DNA sequence: GACTAGGGAGTAATCCCCTTGGCGGTTAAAACGCGGGGGACAGCGCGTACGTGCGTTTAAGCGGTGCTAGAGCTGTCTACGACCAATTGAGCGGCCTCGGCACCGGGATTCTCCAGGG
């Protein structure tokens, strides 16, 4: 769905994926193996980083 | 005068929202440990600034005096302050905003360390 929105429409602005903690890595890998044309951010890991 | 009709209280069933405990998940603050280095402190030397003895004087205590202007108490009155309430407005009790505060980001600016040569 997001890939279709990014291809058919010129809008691929910052979207949010709210997920449980356990799948936090899996999602960023889910379209790493799959469509990699997006820039993914992972938010976790102490205040510093 | 005998019995009739209707509605809010008495009795009761419904709802249902409100919390008592325990337990798991997850982030943040607290807890612990090492390399190394800068702060604490000894050993010491000294000089010069006081610690101390003695001469030679001004000065507080001494001893007394003659009063002098400010301080305590005696009437005495009278201007004023603590005694009811009508008031009626100065101001507080409860609610509704939008704005300054909360707080984080991009950047310019600034504060600090080093391994070398200069």
């Amino acid at each position: 769905l997001l890939a279709y929105l990014a291809c058919e429409k010129e809008n691929w602005g910052p979207h949010l994926i709210v997920v449980p903690t356990s799948v936090l890595l899996n999602w960023e890998m889910e379209f790493k193996r799959f469509a990699p044309g997006f820039k993914v951010l992972t938010y976790y890991g102490s205040p510093q980083q």
